[PDB]
C-alpha cells in the first residue's frame, strides 16, 4: 500500500480542487457567453467574446515563463482622468477585473496631496473590446464621483455581478492620530450597480472596537469570492487585545532571507519579532488581514474581519487580493524590512457558509525591491523596524503550484521604481524568483513615480495576453501625478 | 505508523471540498448567472441647477464691463489622453445643450504626422455640481471608432437622445483633395443613449460637379427646429452656379479700414482676390452649413448652405451656436484678417427646408490669432493667406442688446499669444477693442492648437463656467494633451 | 490502529456519498431553477410566414440549370403564348410610362422591378420605382402563375434610375444610381453619379444606402447598373455595370491596346486585319460621351444591411469583351453567366462565361470567356445596323438578353454548338417587330413575331425554367411594347413553353 | 485497509467520469434551451406582420364617410385622370378575358377580385377567380398608390362565377356561385347552383366553405352575388345577391302584386296609370328565364370559419326596389345602401338606404329608401334603352354603380339634392363611350369621357375617399375596357381628385 493512496488520495485533491472547479469555471463563462447573444441595457456590460475566458488565470507554463519578454507600448485612449489644475492631486488608483467587466476608482484632492478633512473619489466601469489592429481598448460604460463632504479615504474596489462594491475609511485626522486614538475611524462599504442603483452602509464589524485602533482597506483590488466580497486591509491593534496576544512571539522571515543577511540569527529573529510593533503609530501592532463581506444591499455587521497569522505574513501593509482560477491571492506591500515582491497563496476556510480563517503561503523571491528611507532602502536583507516603501502590485504569469515545491520556479510581472531610496525611475518588468528577465524603463532618469497596479489577460482570439500597467507618475505640467494605464503585450518569444 | 496521520489530514480535505468549497461555488456560479440573465434616458439628464443656464447671454452690456477670468478649478477631466508618448489626439468637437453633452476627438497612433489611417473617440454625459460647488463633466458612455475607416475633421451636436457626428473621409493629403473634380466620402454618424449607432454616407443635393472638396468645420453642430445644422468649407469648381453667383463679391469688416493705410481700390482688389486659391486647385474656398433633418435613414436629405462672400470671409473651418433662440457661427481666420469672426445667422426656411442663411458680422479688432509670412497677428490689409488656427469664442452679451448691433460686445476664449508660432495659450475675456482679464497657460514657449470655449450658468449660485478646450503639447504622454480647464467668469 | 482505520471507512463512505448522491442532486436543484428563468424570458395569428415566399415543389428544382443536352437543343420550338395574369402593372392615364424592367427568379422566390414616368417617355427628369416580389405557383391548367407577395414604389422625389434586380434570401436587392441630368453629361463631368442599394425583405424591412465603392471617384466619370438582374453569388450580389473611364486613370493605362474581336467576325468582314485591329481598338472610346473609355464591368455587394464602401467595382479586361454597354447576370448551376448589350459595331447576342477569382474572402478579378456566335442581331442606326459586320465605333442598339437552353460546356471546344432563346426586334434600323425566338450559334431555328407589322416596342429580358412535375420548360419573355390605350410604353410578361419535337 | 481501494476507486470514478459527464450534459441542456430562444426570436424575423396590412394614416379616418355638405356638393368637379401602378393585372395573350371586377375598401385595408377566362369570354366549365388585398399609401406627387401586399389566383377545376368580395379583419371573404352550364339553365332547374364562401386572410389562412342558407332550396330556382361589394356591418358580412323565385312559394307568394316606380317617373312618361301600374308588376317575371320572379336581395354572413348553414336570405320587398339585378353595397359611416344595377325598364341610377333590422343578434328584415333620382341613364336593348321612361318587362342594361358624394339624410326631405360620381356607358344602346361624370338628381354636372369615339366598355364600379393629411378627395373608377393588343378585356382603376373649386 502506502504508495499506492498516497498518489490516489492526491488525485482526488486535483480532482476536487483544480480539476472540477475549473468544469465550473468555464462552465459559467460557456453560459456568459451564451447570455449576451440574446435604455441602454445591462447586457451591454459585459466584455467582447475574445476575453471572457481569459480573465483571472495564469496564461503561462513553468516552462513557457522562461521565454516571456515585454511588447513595445501600445496607445489606447486612457480611461483614466487626469487633473485639470497643476495643484490638483489624482492619487490612489484601485482596479478590479473579472469575465464580464472592470471597476476602477481614484481619489481626488483638489489643493495638494494631503488633505484629512476633504476629497472626493472617481468611480467607473466598462469593458474591454478589441479595435482594429487587434489589441483591446477600455471602454468606459459609467463614471461617478462621490463628492459630498465624505472625505472617502484608502479605498479598495472590486467587480460584482452587475456592477461594483467600494470599500472606504472615512479620514478626519492626520494617520499617525489614528494610530493613537483608541476607537477606529468609520468604515464604508459602496455598492455601485451599472443599473444606477447605489447603496452606501456604514458597516460594523464584530471584533474591530476596541480591539483595531485603526483599520484602513488595502487599496488593491478585493475580489469575488464564492458570493462574498474580499478586500485587503491593514491596520493598528491595540495591546493587551486577544488578537495582540495570540499574536505574540509570532514572526515571518521569507525563505531567501538567511543567504542574504550576514546578522547573526538569534539577532534575525528578535528583529523580525519587533517588527510588527510601532512606537510611532501609538505602540500599536502594525496588521494585515482580509474583510470579507457578503454580496448584500443591506450590510451592517455581517462583514468579517480576519488577520493573517503573523508567523506567516510580514507587518501589516497596504494590500490587494487576486483570483487565479479557483485560488485566492494575497499582494502585500513591503511596508517593513524586507523590500522585495510579497505574494501569496490564501486558503480560505469557510464554516456555515462564513469564511472563518485564512492562510497565507508566500512564494519565496528576492526580486523585484522596492525603494525605502533610511535602514530599509532597495539594498536591505536584515529583519528590524520599518515603517517605509510604496506599493507596487505583481501578477503571477506562471502557477506556483505547477512545480513540486511551491513556487520553486515562479513568474510575475508589474511595475517598480528602479531606485534605493528615492521614488523615480518607474520601470517596467518580467521576474522570477531571483533575477529580472525583461525590462523597460519609462521616462528619462530622475522621472519621478508612486504606486504601481498590474493586471494581465488574455485574448482568447488571436492568443494574445496582454497586461496594463497602471502608474502614477509625477506630472509637470497638469496635477501633481497623473495616473497612466500602460498597457503592453506580454509575448512568446 | 506516519503515513495514517497525513492519509486522513487529506481525507478531511476531501469532505471539505466535497460538502463546503464545491457546493458553494455552485451556489455562487447559480448566483451569478442568474444575475447576468436579470439583466435581460430619464438618467442622461444635466442637474436642475444647469439645464435652464445653458446657450445664452449671461450678462447685460453694463455687466460686461466687469467680467473678469477667476482662477482654473480642479475637475476630472472627461477628455482621454494617450498612453504612449507618440501617441496623438486632436481636432476636438464638443456640444452641450440642456440635457447633455457630446465630445470626440481624433486619434493617431504614430505621431501627429500620420495623416492616413486614425481613430475617433466619442463619449457624451451630463454635468452634475460638486461639493465645492463647480461642475462635473460626467461621462455616461464612451465609443470608439476603429474599424479602419480614416474619419476626419469631424463635427459633432447634441440630438434628443444621444450625438449626430459629421465627418468626411480622407484618403489622400489635403492639397489632392483640392486639385480632384470629385469630392471625399461624407458621413453622418448617429449615436444613440440606447447604444443603437446608425452611420451613413450622405450626398447633399448640389455638391457633386460644384465643389471638389467639403469638410466639417470641427467646431460643434447645433440642434436646431427639428434639423442639426454644422460648420462646412470646402472648394468650389470654377464655372459652376454657386462660383459664378460669388463672382465680384467680398467682405471687409468694419474695422480694417482704420487699421489699414491702403488706397479703397488695393482693398477691395486683395479682398476680392483672397477667396481664390491657387495652391489649393484654383478653387474658391468657401463657408457654408449643412442642414441634416434629424433621421436615421438618411441619404440626400442634407443640404449645403453656402455663405455669401459679401458676408464672410474665405472659407475655414468654423463653429455653430445657439444664444437663446438665435443661431451664430464662429469662422477662423484663416485669411488676411487675423481677429475672431463672429456673425448672427438668419436662417430662411421654404416649405420647410433651410433655403438661404444670411451672416451679420460682430465687428471687432480684437484677439488675433498666429499667422505665417504676410498674414500674421499684426496684418490688417487685405491679401490672400491661407494660414491661421482654430480659435473660437464665446460671446457672453447680447450683441444686438446696443441699438447698433455689435457695437459694445463682450466674448470669451482662448488664443495663442505671438504673432506667428503656435505658442502661449491664454484664457482672455474681450470686448471689441481691448482684452480685460487674460491669463496665460503654461511657461513661455508652451506649446498649443486649437481651443473650443462654452460657457454656461449654475442658476442654483448664478456663477457662469467656461470650458476652454485647449490641444497642449506634452512632454510625458502623447504629442498632444486636449485639456478642458474650466472656472468661472465672475462680475467684480 | 483501529481508531484510524474505522475513521476513514465512515469518512470516505460520506466522501461516496457526497459525489454519487449529495453534489448531483444539488446539480439538478441548481439546472431546474435556471432553465425556469431561462424559458421565462417569452403572434403567430398576425405572421404571414416567409415560407409563403417559396416557389411550388415544381419549380424549385427546376431554376438556373441548362435545360436540354446539345442533341435535344436541335429540337426545340416555341409553344403558343400562354394566358396568365400578368405581375407586371401597367399605366392608368393614356400618358403613363413604365420602362426598364430587371427581373431576378431563384429557387425560393422572383423580384422584379420597372421605372415609371407620370408624363411621357421622354421625361427622364423624375420617376418613380416599383418593385414586387413573389413566388410560383402552378394553375389547374398546367402552366406556371407568377404570384405576388408583396408591391413596393419608391415614390419620394429621387430621380432613381437604370435600376437593377437580384433576389437575396428573405427578399431582393436593387440597385440604381441618381440621375440628376442628361446622359451625355454624366459622361463629361469628372464626378460620377450616385450609386444606391436599396435592401427590401418580406418582412417588410427596407434599407437603402449611398454606396462608394473604392477606386470609382477620380476614376469613373459616370457609372450605371446595367439593368439586367444582378445574382446571388457565394454570399455576394453581382451587378452588371457600365459607364466611362476617365483618361490617364490606372484602368485606362491598364485597358490601352486592349481589344475584342469575336471569334466569327473574321468570315463576315472582307477588310484586311490591321484594319479592323485599329478600328477594334478604337470603338472603346467615345468622342460624343466625353472622351471617355466606355466600360464593362461587375458590382459586387455583400449582403448587409450597413453598407458603406464594401461593395467593389470589377471591369472586364477588354480584351475578352466589347465596348462597355447594358448587360445581365446570370446562375447556371455554379457557373455566372453575362450578357452584354451590344450598343458597339458587331450587332450579335453577346454572351459569356464569367470566372470569377477571389482573395481573401473577397472577389478580385473577373474573366470572361464568349459564346462565339452570329445569330440574332439587333437593330442599330447608321452604319452599325443589323447587317454591319466591321469593328469601329458606335453608340447605338438595344437591350436583348438571351437565355440559354443547353451547356456551351458541354462540347469539346467552348460554345461550338449553343442553344438560346430570347426576343429581338426583326429589323435592321428601327425598334419594331418584336419576335421571340430560338436560335443556335448560326441560324434561328424557331421564331414567332407578335403584333402587326411595325409593331414598336424595345427591351426584351427572357428567363426559363423547368417543371419538374411535368419536365415542360417555360420562359417568360418581358418585352416593352409600345401602348395605344393606357400608358405610351406598357411591359408585359409573355409566357410559352420551349418543347421538344 | 483494503477496502480503501473499493472506496478510491469510487471517489474517483465520482470525481472524474460521473460528474465530470454530468456537468457536460447539463451544460448542454442550458445551451439548447438558450439557442431555443435565440430560434424563437429568429422566427419573428421570419415574419410579415399582419400590421403590414393598414392603410396609411392620411386614408384611415377618410373611409367610408358623406365627404362633402349639401352645399359644397354643387361645387364639385373632377380633376384631370393621376397615374399609379395598376394593382389590377392584365391579360398576356390576345384571347385573354379578365372581367366581372368586385372591390372592397374599408378604413384598414382593400379587396379585390375579378375572373379569369383563359380563351375568350363565354365559359361555364373553367374559369379562374384573381384576388388581391393591400393598402393606400400617398406618393412624392402627393396622390394614393394602390398598393398590392397579397395576390390569390383560385385555379382549382370550381367554376367560381360572380363573385362579390367584402374585407373582413385581416383579410377578405368572398362569395361565389358554381357555374356548370349557360345562365339560361340555371332559371330552368329547379335546385339552385352551389353557393361558396371563401375568406382569406392575410396570415395565409384559407377556409372555403359550400353554404346551404335555409329558405333557397325548392324556393330559388336559381341565386348569384350581385358581384359588387359586400360590407362588414356589425359583426355581419353582408353581401348582394339577386336570381329567380319560383312559382308557388311564401316568397313569390307575399311579393305578388307588388311593384315600384321610382318618385320622378310619372312627369317623364305619359301612359295611363293604369297601363303604368300594370307594366310596372308584371316587370318583376321572365318568361325567358324559365317563368320566374327575378328577385334582388341579400344574404348576410356571421364571420366564422365554420359556415354552414348560419348565412340567411333576406329579399327585398318589390314595393320598393326593381326587377332583381346584380347591385353593390356600402357603409356610409352608419347607414347601408345599395346600389342596384337597372336591368328592367327604368334606365337610371338606382341607390337606397338600407334599413337592417336585427332579432336576437340576427338580421331578419330590410327595407329601401330610394334616393329619388332621373340621372345617369345607362344603354340597352329595344324598348329599354338610355332614352326609355315607361314600365314594362326589360332585361338588358349594365353595371354601373355610383358614390354618394353627399348625405340625402341632411336634406329635410331625403334626397331630394343628392350628388353621386360614377362611370357610365354614354350612349342609348350599346356598349361603349366611357364617362366618368358627377350628378345631381336632375342633371349632370361634371363630364370627362375616356378614350376615342366607340371605345367599348362594361362594368364601372367607384370608390371615394378622403386625404385627411391634404384634405383632398380622390375617387377610384374601375372599369372594363375593350381592348386590342393583349386581352378581350383590360380592367383599369382610374383615380382621379374631385375637387371643390
Ligand atoms: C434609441 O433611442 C432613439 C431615440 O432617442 C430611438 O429613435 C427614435 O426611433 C423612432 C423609430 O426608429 C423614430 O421614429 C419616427 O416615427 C415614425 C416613423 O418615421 C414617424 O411617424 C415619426 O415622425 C418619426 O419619424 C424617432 O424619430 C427616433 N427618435 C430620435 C430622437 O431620433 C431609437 O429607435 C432607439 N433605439 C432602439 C434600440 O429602440
Ligand atoms: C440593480 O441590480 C441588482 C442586481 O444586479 C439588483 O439586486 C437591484 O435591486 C437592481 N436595482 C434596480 C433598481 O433594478
Ligand atoms: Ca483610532
Ligand atoms: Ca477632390
Ligand atoms: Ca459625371
Ligand atoms: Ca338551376
Amino acid at each position: 500500500l502506502l504508495n499506492n493512496i498516497l498518489s490516489v488520495a492526491n488525485q482526488i485533491i486535483y480532482n476536487s480542487a483544480v480539476a472540477l472547479p475549473l468544469q465550473l469555471d468555464t462552465l459559467e463563462s460557456t453560459l456568459l457567453t451564451a447570455i449576451k447573444s440574446l435604455c441602454s441595457w445591462s447586457a451591454a456590460l459585459i466584455n467582447d467574446n475574445r476575453y471572457i475566458n481569459g480573465i483571472n488565470q495564469f496564461y503561462f507554463s513553468i516552462a513557457e515563463g522562461r521565454n516571456l519578454t515585454l511588447g513595445p507600448l501600445l496607445n489606447m485612449p486612457s480611461f483614466i482622468p487626469t487633473a485639470t489644475t497643476p495643484e490638483g492631486c489624482t492619487r490612489i488608483p484601485s482596479f478590479s477585473l473579472t469575465k464580464t467587466h472592470w471597476c476602477y476608482t481614484h481619489n481626488v484632492i483638489l489643493n495638494g496631496c494631503q488633505d484629512h478633512v476633504s476629497s472626493n473619489q472617481f468611480v467607473s466601469m466598462g469593458i474591454i473590446e478589441p479595435t482594429s489592429a487587434g489589441f483591446p481598448f477600455f471602454r468606459t460604460l459609467k463614471t461617478l464621483y462621490l463628492s459630498d463632504g465624505v472625505n472617502r479615504k484608502s479605498c479598495s474596489i472590486s467587480t460584482v455581478p452587475g456592477g461594483c462594491m467600494m470599500y472606504c475609511f472615512v479620514s478626519t485626522q492626520p494617520e499617525r492620530d489614528d494610530y493613537f486614538s483608541a476607537a477606529p475611524p468609520e468604515q464604508r462599504i459602496i455598492i455601485m450597480y451599472y443599473n444606477d442603483t447605489i447603496v452606501e452602509r456604514i458597516i460594523n464589524p464584530p471584533g474591530v472596537l476596541d480591539v483595531w485602533a485603526t483599520l484602513n482597506p488595502g487599496t488593491g483590488s478585493g475580489v469575488y469570492y464564492l458570493g462574498w466580497v474580499l478586500f485587503p486591509i491593514y491596520g493598528g491593534v491595540i495591546k493587551g487585545t486577544s488578537l495582540w496576544n495570540n499574536q505574540a512571539n509570532k514572526y515571518f522571515i521569507p525563505q531567501m532571507v538567511a543567504a542574504l543577511c550576514s546578522q547573526n540569527q538569534a539577532t534575525q529573529v528578535q528583529n523580525a519579532k519587533s517588527s510588527y510593533y510601532s512606537s510611532w503609530f501609538g505602540n500599536r501592532m502594525i496588521q494585515s488581514g482580509i474583510l470579507a463581506c457578503p454580496l448584500r444591499q443591506d450590510l451592517t455587521n455581517e462583514c468579517l474581519v480576519l488577520p493573517f497569522s503573523n508567523d506567516q505574513v510580514l507587518m501589516g501593509a497596504e494590500g490587494r487580493l487576486y483570483m487565479y482560477g479557483d485560488s485566492v491571492y494575497y499582494y502585500q506591500r513591503s511596508n517593513s524590512w524586507w523590500p522585495m515582491t510579497m505574494l501569496y497563496k490564501v486558503t480560505i476556510t469557510f464554516t456555515n457558509g462564513q469564511p472563518s480563517a485564512i492562510s497565507a503561503q508566500n512564494v519565496p523571491t528576492q526580486q523585484v525591491p522596492r525603494p525605502g528611507t533610511g535602514d530599509c532602502s532597495a539594498t536591505n536583507r536584515c529583519p528590524g523596524f520599518c515603517l517605509t516603501g510604496v506599493y507596487a502590485d505583481a501578477w503571477l504569469l506562471t502557477n506556483p503550484s505547477s512545480t513540486s515545491t511551491f513556487g520553486s520556479e515562479a513568474t510575475f510581472t508589474g511595475s517598480y521604481l528602479n531606485t534605493a531610496t528615492q521614488r523615480i525611475n518607474p520601470t517596467m518588468y518580467i521576474a522570477n524568483n531571483t533575477q529580472i528577465i525583461s525590462s523597460q524603463q519609462f521616462g528619462s532618469s530622475g522621472q519621478e513615480a508612486a504606486y504601481g497596479h498590474t493586471t494581465c489577460f488574455r485574448d482568447t482570439g488571436s492568443v494574445m495576453v496582454y497586461c496594463i500597467y497602471i502608474i502614477e507618475l509625477s506630472s509637470s505640467l497638469l496635477g501633481q501625478f497623473q495616473i497612466v494605464p500602460f498597457i503592453r503585450q506580454v509575448t512568446l518569444s
